[PDB]
């Protein structure tokens, strides 16, 4: 199967997020995807997969490009389906575009979308202002009423700042209060190769650690009253725990070819690494397979594979794996180091390994 992660309105935004390094405003931007690119990105996947495919739509903000630009999308997948592969389809988006519109367009098509909320209004809009320097919290909760109300299905993106850390009580309760079940809390990252720590938001490991014991213990809580609230992160501790094997990205120890795409059909290996040093090549000249075997590829997956000497006799190697390549990666052009976090996950499956245990026994 082939699996993509488009940028259709490159890192075009309308919102200037404190701690994003993703948007253009003060990054390249490609500007909005062409249809003759997104057809040939379309046609050419559809060519060349096998069982299924999935294509992902992120940014940058990627309701930008406008709803006409997703119902050309459907209608060239349907041209150009001829296999009859099953396609699953996702979005993630800041919300605040969303409408009636929007909402029926995702729900009919069975888009899966990940929609973007810090917390309750003063924590979300701390960082979370429009390019105008508006709060946005209030137009998010519009968007998931409306997810809500056409049924669309989706899970939130909560960034994990050094305020978020402070006030898991707050977060926590107020996802419970809005039924929120599904939920991804990402640690924020300070922008690649820059010295971390720096910024008032940036989460440092001792940030972290407060932000997933507390988060645990609500969490653990909740299953002991019989409240099943999935969050990701302990998803795939169990998934590991139970299988070997995570399906999320940076719980294996090693890095995947994402197959990011910019809106010029530039072909980039993760999403953290839209970069020239890690351009593979232009999806409308080269095959997927030519893509994944560009040396480019190669050597940014094969860099992936060493293990730092502490993890080698860390008695969590074989459930932490030394977690995700971006939280490794400190100077360009030198080796790995040993994961940011390492500290935090140390202390975090002191505390809470035993009760993960018991959950993972629990869901067979
Ligand atoms: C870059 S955005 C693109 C899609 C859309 N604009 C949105 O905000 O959901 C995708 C996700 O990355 C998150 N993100 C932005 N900056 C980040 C950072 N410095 N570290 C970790 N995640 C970050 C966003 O909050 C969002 O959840
Ligand atoms: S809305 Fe998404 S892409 Fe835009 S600045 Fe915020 S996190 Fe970055
Ligand atoms: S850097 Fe992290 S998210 Fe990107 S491919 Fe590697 S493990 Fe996956
Ligand atoms: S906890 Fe630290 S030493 Fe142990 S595997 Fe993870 S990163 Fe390596
Ligand atoms: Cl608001
Ligand atoms: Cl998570």
């Amino acid at each position: 199967p082939l699996s993509l992660l488009i940028k259709p309105a490159s890192s075009g935004c309308n919102l200037k997020c404190t701690y994003c390094f993703y948007h253009s405003l003060s990054v390249k931007s490609y500007g909005i995807m062409r249809d003759e690119v997104l057809e040939s990105m379309v046609k050419r996947v559809l060519n060349e997969a096998n069982g299924h495919c999935s294509f992902a739509f992120q940014g940058g903000e990627p309701t930008l490009a406008g709803l006409e630009f997703f119902e050309k999308l459907m209608e060239l997948q349907r041209k150009h389906n001829y296999k009859n592969l099953k396609i699953y389809n996702s979005l993630q988006t800041n919300g605040t575009l969303i409408d009636e519109s929007w909402a029926k367009f995702l729900s009919e098509n069975k888009f899966l979308v990940g929609l973007s909320m810090d917390g309750p209004k003063e924590i979300h809009n701390l960082n979370r202002k429009d390019c105008c320097g508006l709060d946005t919290f209030s137009k998010v909760e519009r968007a998931a009423e409306l997810f809500k109300k056409y049924k669309v299905e989706f899970n939130i993106l909560c960034v994990v700042t050094s305020n978020t850390a402070r006030h898991v009580n707050k977060v926590y309760k107020y996802f419970k209060e809005k039924d929120f079940k599904f939920l991804q809390f990402i640690n924020c990252l300070d922008p690649l190769y820059e010295e971390k720590g720096k910024y008032n938001y940036s989460l440092k490991p001792k940030d972290y650690t407060k932000f997933l014991k507390n988060l645990f213990d609500f969490w653990y809580e909740d299953f002991l009253n019989g409240n099943r609230v999935s969050i990701r992160y302990f998803d795939g501790l169990l998934e590991t725990i139970l299988l070997g094997k995570s399906s999320s990205c940076g719980m294996n120890g090693t890095c995947t070819c994402q197959f990011v795409v910019e809106s010029d059909g530039s072909v980039y290996p993760c999403d953290f690494y839209v970069l020239d040093k890690w351009r593979l090549g232009n999806i409308q000249d080269m095959t997927m397979k030519e893509l994944f075997e560009t040396n480019k590829n190669h050597e940014f997956i094969k860099l992936s594979f060493k293990v730092h000497e502490e993890c080698k006799k860390c008695k969590w190697f074989r459930l932490c794996k030394g977690g995700c390549r971006r939280c490794r990666d400190s100077k360009e052009d030198s080796a790995l180091e040993l994961n940011y976090y390492c500290q935090s996950y140390k202390e975090f499956f002191e505390y809470a390994f035993p009760r993960l245990i018991n959950v993972a026994n629990n869901i067979k």
